[PDB]
């Protein structure tokens, strides 16, 4: 068990959330994103007006990576913004997108819901 | 309204959760001169044991793989014997998360949807 259980785990969250992302990276092109610059966003929309600190913690970043891509997102002007807020309904649109990409009922996120919200607890 | 709130929570949780894990395995790494990546990269290259099969098995551009096989440094015969400390490292890393191998079990019957 313990060895050959910590082994799926391993494969299973690397290669699950490995395409993840790679849906993601596909309908973040329409508005020239990287994943991890879609995760800033929609945390900087729930708190807005956070230190790198609240924020770089709450994304798990450290100060030398956030920095730049808080820069990018700025020249990308979504952050520096008024038409930023403007696709927040589109951008969040695209999480449903990328799950119905893996048929994944109400249910079943909740069930997933649950068993990472514990994971993580 | 509820399918944007929970794609929003699911979303929020691969990301967040897949935070904890690697950087868990950072640590555990610097034994070995190996990286999260070039962690499952061996463990993938033993599992199977092709270079473009590989990028596909693994989920990296041949841009990035390339410079990293390379590297992978003896890791072989040797690499063989190193077999099952390595493994335990994925148990000394899910065993920081205080979770039943019931619920590990749960895990597993989710993250399959994102495989199947």
């Amino acid at each position: 068990s313990h060895m050959y259980l910590s082994k799926q785990l391993c494969f299973l969250f690397y290669v699950s959330s490995k395409e993840i992302i790679k849906k993601y990276t596909n309908y973040l092109k329409e508005y020239d994103l990287t994943y991890t610059g879609y995760i800033v966003l929609m945390a900087i929309e729930n708190d807005e007006k956070l230190n790198i600190k609240k924020l770089g913690e709450r994304v798990f970043l450290d100060s030398g990576t956030l920095t730049p891509l808080l820069k990018k997102l700025e020249k990308k002007d979504y952050v520096v913004t008024e038409q930023g807020k403007a696709i927040k309904s589109p951008l969040a649109e695209i999480s449903v997108k990328v799950f119905n990409e893996f048929n994944i009922s109400e249910r079943e996120a909740s069930d997933i819901i649950n068993n990472l919200r514990n994971f993580v607890s």
